[PDB]
DNA sequence: ATTCTTGTTTTCATATCCTAAAATTAAAGGGAAAATAAACAATACATAACAAAACATATAAAAACCACCTCACTAGCGCCCCCTGCTGGCCTCTGTGGGCACTGCAA
């Protein structure tokens, strides 16, 4: 029922449309007081600032090693702990953790 | 002298009036059965008052519905070795090409 006009975007909830123009109108009121990168909503300047400092919470449970967001620790329990490997080949026998 | 009209009392007469006995007839008096009316008492209907039940309004009491925030997943594109195999000179060690001095044989 609801309908963009920006776009063929199509949603049932209203507040998804309101999302998806707020996408569209880029309202990016979070600047970051070290560079001039800019963002649209808290957690993606929590994680750039966690980027310029080392305060990465997520924290691998199998190494010592840690990451700032949980994709990343996903993909590489997924790379070197539990080697999942969804998305496979057409020809030959291959598989890895990412469809890039 | 004889004949003829006219006015007035006498007396029958015929209608009327009065009188009384019959009859009679309607009034009127009383006995009694209907009979309408009326005084009183009873029943039913209608009206008014009181009390309660039903209806409507307010309010708040959970409670339901909608929208926003947030903490993840899902894509996304580099990023960075890393390993593996071919490729294109490179160089040096065998190996291809040659000039020529040297020898053994038999004149
Ligand atoms: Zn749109
Ligand atoms: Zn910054
Ligand atoms: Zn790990
Ligand atoms: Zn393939």
């Amino acid at each position: 029922t609801f309908q963009c006009e920006l776009c063929s975007y199509t949603c049932p909830r209203r507040s998804n449309l309101d999302r998806h123009m707020k996408s569209h109108t880029d309202e990016r009121p979070h600047k970051c007081h070290l560079c001039g990168r800019a963002f649209r909503t808290v957690t993606l300047l929590r994680n750039h600032l966690n980027t310029h400092t080392g305060t990465r919470p997520h924290k691998c449970p199998d190494c010592d090693m840690a990451f700032v967001t949980s994709g990343e620790l996903v993909r590489h329990r997924r790379y070197k702990h539990t080697h999942e490997k969804p998305f496979k080949c057409s020809m030959c026998d291959y598989a890895s953790v990412e469809v890039s």
